[PDB]
């Protein structure tokens, strides 16, 4: 049982880690765009929308979200 | 097309929200069977393994890592 459990958690991992790949890959795409246009960050709005929807995890989800953030330059 | 970036965005922060949800659940459960039998926690040995996946997206995959360890108590 804590070996199924464990394999669970490599599982997860797994999926975790191709999902945070491919969020950096779109983040710094939309960067990318937004920067060819001059447009300004939206830090107030939408990344602070990010940050509370990770939030829902404790003080750690709104650490996950800033990190996911750095991580999408 | 930022729009539809964006959007993609949304649909891998549920996904990722969902999975961290859950891995912390699954680590709850092998940290509760391993405390019930007074083992020893894998600190050095399956912990740095965590870590080392995510460390193949850079500083920040570690201090991700990092997190997800702190999620699951």
């Amino acid at each position: 049982e804590i070996d199924t459990l464990r394999e669970e958690i490599d599982r997860l991992d797994a999926e975790i880690l191709a999902l945070v790949k491919r969020r950096a890959e779109v983040s710094k795409a939309i960067g990318k765009a937004r920067m060819a246009s001059g447009g300004t960050r939206l830090v107030h709005s939408r990344e602070m929308k990010v940050i509370e929807r990770y939030s829902e995890l404790g003080p750690d989800g709104k650490d996950l979200a800033i990190l996911l953030l750095r991580l999408g330059r």
